[PDB]
């Protein structure tokens, strides 16, 4: 029942709808390259200009599958039809299998690269999930999941920063970032025990969510404006002089009211710095030990916190999220930005009173009885992040819509087998082989749909908005190109936000 | 009990007759080849000229099975001893397996092409079955299960077309048009879930039929003369003036009768139009909203019926069923046509009275009482059609003789694994590899056979009845050529109509 | 709607011979066939249902 | 179904009790299903005319009138011997007992 | 039953344009241009509905 | 006379019915009269009481 | 594939102010202008023929 | 909010936020109606603090 003419699984794809829940199934296929020469090399990469940034990194042999988006697991109707029809939903549990591996040897004579089968070569398959190793992923990067099926999907190399290359550069001195220097963690996927698989092997993978609801509903009116503004409120407001206009009291009218709940957080001051690459965030979270020396100015000590706004109205083109949809370029195109919602909630504003007229409260931190919602998710948003370990958080919500869970689905990590060929005086010199083999995430949903009482049709995704796109303009959005190709969804709304549409009473 | 080197099923072949089923049973070879590079590609195709017919169509790595057809499941023995023997018939199950791949790379150093297997790669089989995707097959197309056994069968590629190229064109404007065009599906038979093989491998499928009875039978007279001649009848036709001849009435003689059975409905009027290529039926089948531009004349927009005559006797050339029955050439050659099987049914006629003499009626739509049979099967017919899913329709068959039925076995889809090859832009590169296997199609025919009270020897194909053909003259109709070849029939009725024989008492 | 029926032409040649203004009839090419319209077909009485 | 060609072949209604000429009236529009919207045009010889009127043909295939919020929902079908298939060009649902 | 679904082709765009027909056209003189037959083409195709 | 659409959906949950389904169709009714009162009316003239 | 959004909808009432189904200032109900505000069925979803 | 949809000129952002609005009618859930003999009872729990 088993061998080298056997495949090990078949293909699986579609999503299935049903109330409680949702399973989407996608296979796709990879190919895994020998990464590095199979050593480690840690870089000490940084940009050149303008810096300093100085990111050391490491790289390993090793190769890692992203699972996290959500064009990935949905196609566009499959995700129209979650967007509409359903208010809450979460990823309930994840399964990855792995099979029908090739591993064929490269045979580079010069040119015609004969790229002949390899029977008895390995591929080490380590899945991490207790997240012993630093995490790899993070939101926002391309080498996920292909978003179409039928594309191959290459894989990427998995590095980690061990630690800031300032602090630590180190330069002349120290005795700080020598003791910084010399205290870093050095992590090698060898160390855990793993799998190795021949071609006529497999490997599956189960993964299970704490994770939170994602909540498509929109508020038609601000938790400032409940109320009935037909009845009289006994309440008392009392003004100042100013400026002639004799002080006074009086009661607040009815179709205006003093409202107990709050603009959600958000930092809308200062503004990017510096030139292109560097580093431009308006906000620099980072660490600065005295006597540290560190030589080079504010960005290669800290990162950066974009977006900044969260809720707020960003005012300005450079709070806003914005991505590029394809990996090839460019300046000005294409890029999505971001739109509000429409919902009510998001979009805030703080405006403190001074004296005449008002200003706007451009940062403003938690407060008692801040009410937001979470930003707006697409479909191409990633799906989870993970929250780093410590003693002390605050409220966590993430400003680009992912779910941050103590545990994500771990990251499965994969890499070629080395074979060694033999010299005379004992080089490196490995075979050059590569893999290629099948993917499929099998994913639940739990999911909730809705009752309303509104009597009017409220709002869904049509598709009647959507672009049109092409060598010539000819076939829509979705769909593919002549020749070509798979024609990009332009700006919003088309990619379908949550929360644009259904509707809840606050 | 299984592996490389053991075959996974046996080579099937030969009918089997009973007095109420019929088996047969084929085998045949068949070559998968990439189709696309597997990408997808909507063309826009268009004829140039003369157009502009503009269909855009779509393109998918897959190939399918065909096997609808009547010369592919019987031998022409086999197929007379069906004809001939037997009244009605109708499929009633049909099985495929398919089994024995193989699975071999292509190798271009240049010439010589090695061609050396490759063990671990798959193939892809997904059988619809449910006719979730567009029907590929439709009757008439060559790539049907090859005629005759031995010869390898060279799958087709499969697509589809989402939507009128006019209509969506779009040009300038239009919101029509941008709607329509903004609706279009795309499929993607990655979406279902289907089953990869290796060369130890195989696939089988089992369909069945509801359909309906092919009925061989031939009507001596038309449902017209059931009478007796000898009887007077009591009746009576009364006639104007003309045109001197005083008005009168006087009883129907006994040799004449009255009928309350109505010519078979047809459309006789207008012609074709049009140059070769381009679109050419006389009745065009269409939709054209409002507000919709387009530009080139009415082939874009529409299909055409042809043939539009069913019953009533076609009176031209152009309103038979013609078909070249081998895919090289060519204009004249070899073309079957179609003659009257001299079934009383059929061959029918209406011709209004008017004044004096009479007057052909073109148009014969539906009225009561209308009594035709199905246009006369042959070896080379198709089988069944796929009959549209609809709200409303009339009575349903085909002009062209096939079974519509609902479901009609589920198209079987095949095509070759992805095996990509590394690359440093990491870029498409697949590598170059088909497959070889055998299908075996077996289906069960529930069948009737016949009795009569006739006393003379009634008609059968003899196969005296046929040509000759060849490099030389030489050998018969069916047998094989030089040298060559499968000798083809030149004409009707070698193919052996069915409704020619037998007889039926109306 | 209206049921369906045929009220147009009308019928056609002396008593006897046969007189139907609908003659419904079979007439393959290559037929000969010589005598008029009655010989090939039968007559539909009455059309108008 | 055939692409009525002019305003007066559509089904058209006022929404409203309340008059009136022009207004408010709904009239229709084509769903944009390739059902419905249909044509003939026979070809004759040159081009290809119209044809205007289509009785039933074997092989007809057509969708029902696109209903809406504003349709009736049944109408009543008339006892009769004989009739041909039921579908009103309304929309409405026909049935023997309403 | 209503039926609410869209059809994205006509019932006469259901085929392969990719594919081969084996079938014939027969075309009178006109007006010149002699008449003759040819098999009509892929994107082309006779429908039955 | 219940018969209409709009009578028996509000545009909300007639949308949801639109959207999200393929087929539907009534499967009974069930109508119920209460709650009468049958009042009389008074002309006096003006006032109807 | 489509839906039907009730942005396309119209604006009315005394003042042009709150939408098509909802009310008036005053008023009164506010009609559906045109189509295909009254949500058609079979212009949205699909089907293969 | 008034304001946001008032909406004057323009807009395509007012008029998306004035053409989306609820308009709730408390006849859409069912209730009690009661004549002069009968009486109504509910009860409330908290969770509160």
């Amino acid at each position: 029942g088993s061998g080298v003419g056997i495949s090990t699984g078949g293909w699986v794809g579609g999503s299935y709808f049903t109330d409680s829940y949702v399973i989407t199934k996608n296979t796709r296929q990879f190919l895994v390259k020998i990464q590095n020469n199979h050593q480690y090399k840690t870089e000490s990469i940084i940009p050149s200009n303008g810096g300093g940034k100085s990111q050391r990194c490491v790289s390993t042999p090793w190769s890692y599958f992203n699972f996290n988006q959500y064009s990935s697991h949905f196609s566009p109707q499959d995700w129209q039809r979650l967007t509409n029809e359903y208010k809450r939903f979460r990823p309930k549990g994840m399964h990855v299998k792995i099979y029908n591996l090739q591993i064929k040897q490269i045979l580079s004579n010069g040119a015609d690269v004969t790229y002949n089968n390899d029977l008895t070569a390995g591929v080490h398959i380590f899945c991490d999930g207790e997240h012993a190793y630093p995490n790899a992923t993070h939101p926002w990067d391309e080498d996920v999941m292909p978003e179409l099926p039928y594309q191959t999907w290459y894989l990427f190399q998995y590095g980690y920063i061990p630690t800031i290359h300032e602090l630590a550069e180190m330069e002349d001195s120290n005795a700080v970032e020598k003791a910084i220097a010399l205290q870093i963690p050095f992590f090698m996927l060898e160390n855990s025990d793993h799998e190795v698989l021949r071609t006529g092997e497999s490997a599956e993978f189960n993964f299970n969510f704490d994770c939170e609801w994602i909540n498509n509903e929109r508020a038609f009116i601000p938790p400032g404006l409940m109320f009935n503004p037909l009845v009289p409120t006994r309440r008392a407001q009392y003004i100042r002089r100013n400026g002639n206009t004799q002080a006074s009291t009086s009661r607040v009218q009815p179709y205006a009211k003093p409202t107990s709940w709050m603009t959600g957080p958000g930092l809308l001051s200062a503004q990017r710095v510096g030139p292109a690459a560097s580093d431009t965030a308006a906000w620099m979270v980072g660490v600065d030990p005295e006597g540290a020396n560190i030589n080079s100015g504010r960005a290669g000590v800290s990162s950066g916190f974009d977006p900044p706004a969260g809720s707020l109205r960003p005012t300005d083109l450079e709070y806003k999220v914005q991505w590029y949809q394809t990996p090839a370029g460019t300046n000005n195109d294409g890029n999505i930005i971001s739109n509000p919602p429409l919902s009510m909630l998001r979009d805030q504003t703080l405006y403190r009173g001074n004296q005449t007229t008002y200003n706007l409260c451009s940062d403003v931190w938690m407060f008692p009885n801040q009410i937001w919602d979470r930003y707006p998710v697409t479909r191409e948003n990633p799906i989870w992040c993970k929250q780093p370990r410590s003693d002390k958080h605050t409220t966590i919500d993430p400003f680009d819509g992912s779910i941050a869970m103590d545990h994500p689905p771990g990251t499965i990590f994969i890499k070629m087998a080395k074979i060694p060929v033999p010299s005379n005086n004992n080089a490196d010199s490995y075979l050059n082989i590569y893999c290629t083999g099948q993917v499929s995430c099998e994913i639940v949903w739990e999911v909730e749909r809705y009752a309303t009482k509104n009597w009017r049709p409220e709002r869904r995704h049509t598709a009647l908005g959507l672009g049109i796109g092409g060598a010539d303009e000819i076939n829509p959005t979705y769909h593919v190109d002549k020749n070509g190709a798979y024609i990009q969804p332009t700006t919003w709304d088309m990619c379908f936000p949550v929360k644009t549409n259904i509707n809840k009473v606050l």
